[PDB]
């Protein structure tokens, strides 16, 4: 028995979890679920995950869903390197940074939402881009402001080691680029993204590096 | 110094955090931020929370944001009663249930999103209700299915005691009622909501019980 990651190359939440798995050095089988072909909406995937979203992680004993919960599980199950700080204040700050992305940006721009905008509200692609940029810019305004007020911060979102906040931020910056969001206002975010981009664990997790990529 | 909770009566994330505070028996000063009057969008609130959303919790030493992160902080800071189980599997499951609501339902139906639908896409109130019901029903389909397959469950989302999953679920059911979502398909969810509704900590946290309520 071994871990199986049901996921997709060009998927922010998949990318997020791949970064965390790679940072922990945890081996996994990559099982592509082709979202463009709507494979996640088939009964076969529903049997694994009733929510019919990616990623899902089969540990060999059970199927875990929800990247935020899976990542917290990885942190506890595979201690080294730590992706959360040891102190209560730092724990809260890193979780808050992650949740800005995980709650207040990513879900709003997810495929199913954009499909609803297109099919119910008749959104064209300019309108889709304007929607996505609205939520990314609002979230990045806050994330950037938080990066600025932290005096102890190094190269990454928190301190001078990668944390789970970076696992959320990096895929979100990639989505921002996809939707042609002006990132000029976010130099601290851009610097964190660049620093993470130097690391093997992040490079190996990037959409373009995946088996199912174009 | 003491706890100051910046929040609003008719607010799902405020309600969510109020439940957790009440379960912990942690005293706090209720500081109303009137969302209808757009008080959260004023510079005074921006100075407290750069994201300009509620809730924010001033501990007396610093201002915490992001209800998921604040609730995790409360669990660690105020151990009794435990709102998370002790075992890795249970921890992950409770976090996953919470994240279905906190990531994949609540943010999609938030005020700012509905405002954008109205002002950019010309949505009338029937269209707003149809949008909200789409995401609530999808999330509740998954949540209901997950409740059904847990054989160790008592009256609540997980186990025999309230957990942070219930803190997220109860406000989400209230929002469902607000948007006239058919809850007939979700008898397990309705039973959890009813069970939580018997408890003082939940009753005291409900929108209609707040100082700034109608
Ligand atoms: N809170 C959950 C959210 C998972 C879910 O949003 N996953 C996306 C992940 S793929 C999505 C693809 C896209 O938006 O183009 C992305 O994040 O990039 C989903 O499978 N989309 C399919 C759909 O909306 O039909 C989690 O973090 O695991
Ligand atoms: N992930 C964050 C999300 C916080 C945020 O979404 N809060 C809402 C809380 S109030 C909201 C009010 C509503 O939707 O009518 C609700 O949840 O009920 C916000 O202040 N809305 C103001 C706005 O959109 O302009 C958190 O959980 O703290
Ligand atoms: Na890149
Ligand atoms: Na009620």
């Amino acid at each position: 028995a071994k871990m199986k990651l049901y996921n997709f190359w060009r998927s922010g939440t998949s990318h997020r979890l791949r970064i965390a798995l790679n940072l922990k050095g945890v081996p996994y089988e990559y099982l592509a679920v082709h979202l463009g072909k709507e494979e996640h909406l088939k009964d076969a995937f529903k049997a694994l995950n009733p929510q019919q979203l990616v990623p899902a992680l089969d540990t060999g004993a059970q199927v875990l869903i929800q990247s935020p919960a899976i990542i917290e599980w990885l942190e506890e199950q595979y201690p080294t390197p730590a992706l959360l700080p040891a102190d209560a204040d730092g724990r809260q700050r890193v979780r808050a940074l992650a949740a800005i992305v995980g709650c207040d940006i990513h879900p709003i721009n997810n495929r199913r939402i954009l499909e609803y905008l297109r099919k119910t509200f008749g959104a064209d692609e300019a309108a889709i881009n304007a929607w996505c940029g609205t939520w990314i810019s609002a979230g990045f305004d806050a994330y950037e402001a938080l990066l600025a007020v932290d005096p102890k911060r190094g190269r990454y979102s928190f301190g001078d080691t990668p944390t789970l906040a970076d696992c959320y931020l990096v895929p979100q910056v990639e989505s921002a680029r996809r939707f042609q969001v002006d990132l000029t206002p976010y130099p601290l975010i851009r610097a964190v993204d660049a620093a993470c981009g130097e690391l093997d664990a992040f490079r190996r997790a990037a959409p373009a590096a995946q088996p199912d990529s174009a």
